[PDB]
Formats: structure tokens, sequence, C-alpha cells
């Protein structure tokens, strides 16, 4: 239908979560261009700071409506508004650390609202996360498809570590629309790149940016 | 002057969210720490009736209730009266993943458990959302130290109607709250857990568990 | 190089999946610098295969990837002495495959000795029941772990009725000669296709196109 | 008139490759199936000496030698004179991934095993390639039926030099050569395996394993 999505969107996000027995609340004002698949956010930890973990593991939980979609790819995400949609996500890191995240997404005019939740367990004390040895998320490629009838995305992720070592994480998100009638898209790919643009010593304030582009792979891309 | 007594009470509240259905469950239990045997009556206070298999939360309803033999260090009875806390991951073969955690404390003859539980990515047509589970099969927990921390891994299996099984890998880390508590060597904990009875919609459940720690073959 | 812009390809695989043994020969031709290669495969032994042919197909040389100038090309750098890989394919339903290929080049031809071993596919899975359609296009991630080039992939077989069958690959790349320069983190896009086949895939014509890039926001 | 005797011989030859290194290990030993014990002296005919920890081949060297109680259907002993076969995947925590196979048959009082074994992606600096393993810890195989086939999953751990552990998940699929043989229901199989003896190079090795099957708690 007609979406309600206009090319400059405000972004309003709200995260509550616990890693390793440590609670934190974080807020973010942000703005974006859904149709260019770009956005940036100003996160500010409202409780639980300084976080004793790496802020990087939180970042992808900070909306694939901001994915530049070609018209030969069904945009399950933009066609899900006004009503909106919600995702669930597991992150499984290679040292048995595992997070689950939920984000539920609505729209009040020029603004997306995100009630996000984040939980992480089993991070080992001398690992990259708890010792905060992380540098950035490398550029990834999300594999999009339908299983048991739900748009699913899997990703093979890797965090750059000091020493230019890499820390592997597997990602699986399930997206569900709030409204009936949303066409399921054929299998596709979504390149992204996420980025901490600026940040203070303790990470209590953070500038985040993301660029996500959908494509069919080779070749034709 | 022991912190652990032969007949103990168990007081628990869990709060969780699986597939986005919120819930709070409360349990009122009794145990025999030295016999590794305990039972519990749980009543759902919010979220009833639960739209997923009650079974998935049951191991998240305390290893002080294991019978430990003298030749295996008993970390959990050693962690009291101050307490301890576990974090747990449950990874289901169909994408089902839960994380959970329990902070156990003690007042006199009573354990106080604050428990959380979050489950994502269970399919609509799987054994959990369809409520086809009957019971956790009796299982063996592998206990070992990794990075300063007591850790158990378990190959779990949920028995289903039609008698197929449905697999879960669990990892649990246990952390004493007081310093200095001595880490056990490598060992095994035998478990069996059961819903003795329940009301139709699982708003009231009586749970029972039994765990016995051992060293395996060939000394058992 | 001495890797020519038009290479020929000599393949020879020997395999065993679910205790079914097979031997498969393939000869083809390539445009290494364009990142493209097709091959005519023939099952010399153990056919008609009791399982989906697609699972063997990535087992049928990253040297055929278009590498841009800002990315180290480990694979063409490894020649003319060559390189090797072991790979593991972990499928969602417990089915596991491992593969190895030694890749040598004498003259204008690449030679591959390729091994491939599969265990624990369920009797009624998409693999033993032949319900696979094609691999979907993919995107290998290349990084270094413990001084060895590694490429991990989120793979997915398209099946009958458009369902998918997930698979996770890990591949480790080892240059033959010492101290060949390890590349920085990067991606290869892939697309592999059976172009045509006969009834029981005793005869198979394959194509693959790989392009290396450093991801957004550049690619 | 039962096929299996209380004192069998074992003839086993293995062919294998880990990390591009080929090898052949031949074997000769004995054991008591109804007791669930066996032992064998293993000779490296080729590939020797072996770069990698010898322990990772050890479980790949027959559940016939498992002690089953009358209340559990013994799939393996009900497989013979015809015999049975297994496939194995070993998935190590640091990316190392093994797959193995064996066809077990019988000729008189001898079991004959054709063992294949292939490990890939073991990190040059790991305990595997660096040979810092000491032993497998005692374990418990979880036996159940998937798609009509006997499948046992294990939570394995290697003890390494320095009191650390190395984790490995096992999945084995068991298939009789004979039609009809009836599958048991869920059970546990306690294992313990031991290099009893070996030369500095590990080209000659004496092995011992002990298997006992049971219903787990509280029926053990």
């Amino acid at each position: 239908h007609m979406s309600a999505i206009k090319p400059d969107m405000k972004i309003n996000l709200r995260m509550e979560g616990n890693v390793n027995g440590h609670h934190f609340v974080i807020d973010g004002d942000g703005t974006g261009k859904p149709f260019e698949g770009k956005q940036s956010m100003d996160l500010e930890v409202k409780e639980g700071g300084p976080l004793p973990f790496a802020f990087d593991i939180l970042t992808t939980a900070f909306n694939r409506v901001f994915a530049e979609y070609p018209d030969h790819i069904q945009d399950y995400f933009k066609q899900s508004f006004p009503k909106g949609y919600s995702w669930e996500r597991s992150l499984t890191f290679e040292d048995g650390g595992i997070c689950i995240a939920r984000n539920d997404i609505t729209m009040e005019g020029d603004t997306f609202y995100n009630k996000v939740r984040f939980h992480g367990v089993n991070f080992p004390a001398n690992g990259p996360v708890m010792q905060k040895k992380t540098l950035k998320w490398e550029p990834s490629t999300e594999k999009m498809y339908v299983r048991d009838g739900v748009l699913t995305g899997d990703i093979t992720m890797a965090l750059l570590l000091e020493g230019n070592a890499h820390y592997r994480c597997d990602s699986r998100t399930t997206y569900k629309a709030k409204e009936k009638g949303v066409k399921l898209p054929g299998y596709h790919l979504v390149d992204h790149c996420i980025e901490i643009l600026s940040h203070d010593k303790d990470y209590n304030k953070v500038k985040l940016y993301e660029h996500a582009v959908a494509h069919s792979g080779l070749p034709d891309n």
C-alpha cells in the first residue's frame, strides 16, 4: 500500500537489558533515510554505565526498514507500515556467549519507535567482550529467506579485535509483521556496515551509523 | 554450625518472555540437599495460559540439591550461606534459543531464587509452540572449569508425542558470591526432572527433580 | 600468476557420502581475472548418486575470483607453487561434510585433487530425498585465524516449494610456499550453478562466479 | 546359539587423514561384550609419527562391548551375525571438525572393523596439532531415535596439559545391516576410555574402554 514512510525519518529507540548479571538502560535519538538505507543514532546509557562489557555487542540491536531495496526485491519491512513489525534475534559468539534481543517497531508520523530488549549470558571473564577488546563490526552480509513461514535472516559476523584478531558471531533474526497481507519476499541478501562514529571514555555516550543495501547477489548486482 | 540443613524450603519467582509472550511464575518448594531431591508447586501469576510447552522452563526451576559424594568437591553447598548465581543458555535444534539466570540466596531454612528466562526464534509449528512435549529425558551434566568459572554442559532431549525426541544443548555457568570458594575438579551430575501433575492449561504445576553427582566409569 | 587470463581446469574427486562411494572427474576452463569458471563433470563411479548433487558443487578454487587492486589476492599470489584447502559443511539437520582440495598448476592448466566425506544425513532429509534446487548466491567472509586464511559462509540450498536448507561452511586456505602474505578482512560474493545435467546427474555442467570486495559502504 | 560370546577378538584397521596428513592404524585386541570392556594394541603402519594428538582417534576405535541390562533393548548385540555400522561427526570447540565411519562385521569369535577418519580445520596452535591432550574425561552417550535410526549424542571433554579442558560434541548414527532389528527407546551409555600405554612417538598404543548402559536417574 502506501507506507507512511517519508524519505527523512526521525528515530526513537529504547533499550533495556542485562549482560552477565549487569543491567543497563540506553536511549537513542536518531534520523535516517529509509530509501537510501542509511541512519545514525546518538545513544546515551541512562542506567548501568559504565558498562563492564564491549558496547559493540549492543550495536546491531540499535531496523531493516533502513535497507535500500531494489524494486525487484519485495520490501517486507517498508510494506509493514504504518502498522509496523517486530524482530527476535539470537547472537551466538564463538566462546559460548549468547545473546537474545527483541525489538518491536512502530511509527508515530515522522518517527519510528523501538522498544528493544537485550540479554547476554556466558561471556567468559577474560574474553573480548568482558575485557572490551573490540574495535568494530566488520562489514557483513545478511542472508534473507522464509522458514516455517517467517522472514528469517542469518549472518556470519566478525568483530575486529585489538591485535587485528577476529571474534566470530552467528546471527539469526526473525521478522514478523503486525498486519496481515505482507508479501513474503524471495531469498535475498542485505549488505551492511555498522559503525561507532564517536564515543566518550566510558561509552556512556555513543554515535552510531548504519548502511544497509539489499541485493540479489551475483550476478546482476 | 552448617549453612545447609537436611530439609530446606524453596521460594522462587520467575519472570520471562518467550516469543514475546510475557509471564511471571511463582514456586513454593521443599528439598533435601543431602539427598539431591526437591519438589515444587508452581502457579502462573501473569501470562496464563502459556502458549508454549511448559517443559522448556523446568530446569530453570539449584544444584545444592544434588547428592555429592565426599570425593567430589561440592561447590554449591560450599557457596552458602552467601549464595550463588547461574546464567544458562538453551539452544534448540530448530533455532529455539533461551537464555536464563538465577540468583540464589538463603535465609535460615529457605532458598530464595530470582529467576529470568527469555526465549526467541521458536517456530510456530515446532514442538514448543504446538505444546507437544511430554518430558525431559533423564540427562547427565558435564561439570568442568573454564576461565575461572564452574561450567556445565548437557545434551538434553525433550520427549514428544508420537515418541520422537527434540534436542537442546544447554550451557550453565555457576558463580559463588563469596570469594575464595574452591572449584571442583571435573565431574558428572545425573538428573531427572518431572511434572508430577498439572492443571489442564499448566497454570498449576507440581515439579520434582533429583540430581546425583558422580565421577563416572568405572567407579560407579 | 603465470596464471593466464584463460585457464583450463582438471578436476578429480573421490568421495563417500553416507557410506556411498563415488569418483567424479571434471574438465573445464577459466577466466581467473574475471572470476569465472565452468566445468563438465562426469560420475566415473558410484552413480547414479543416491543423494543431491548440489552438496558436492562448491567442492568443484578461489583462484577464480576477481580481486580488486586494494585487496591482497592470496590465491594468485600462492602460484605458481599452488595452495590447498580443507572445508567443513555443517547442515542444519546434523548432516556433516568435510572436503579437501590440493590445487596445483602446471602450464596453462590447474589440477585439483579433491576429497569429500559426508555423514549423518537423515533418511528423509532434503539431501537423501533429492529435493535441492540450487545453492543460493552467497558471500564468503575472509579473515585470518591463527595465521591461516579462513573463509566462513552462511549457505542455503533452495528446495522444492521454495523452502531453504541452511548450511555453514568453514574453509581454511594454505599457500604451499612459506610466508605468502596473508590478506586483510574481506568478502567474496559467490554464485554457483548447475547449467545443465542429465537425469541421474551422472553428467553435470557447472558454473561459478566469484568477486572479492571489501563490503559497504565501498563495494 | 546367540552369536556374540563372553570373550571376543577384535580386528580393526583404520585409514585416515587429519590436516592433510594421511595415515593407517591397524589394531589387535580382545574384550568381554556382556561386561562392556575391551582393549587393543594399535599400530601406526603409515603416516607415523603423527603430528596430532592421538586421543582424537580413540573413540573411533564398537558398542557391542557395552553392558546392557535386561530392561533395555540391546540394539548392537541384536545386530549380530550380520553386524552393524556407524557414522560419526566430531565437532570440536575450536573449529576442528572430524567425521568417522566403521562397518562392524563378525567372523567366528572376531569382530572386524573398517574405520575411516577425517579431521579438518584444526588450528596449527591448538591442543590437537600441538599434542597437549592428556585424556578424554568419562562421558555419557544419549541414545535416541531420529528418522528411524539409532542416534547417540555426547558432551565430550579432553583434559589438556595444565588442567584445562577441550570440548567436543559427538553425534553417532547407528544402522544395523539387518532389516527388522528393533530400535530401543531413550537410554544413556556411560563411557570411559584410556590409553593404557604408548611409546614416546605414539606409533604403538594400548587402548581400553568401558561401556555400561542404563536408564539414568533414579533407575541406576
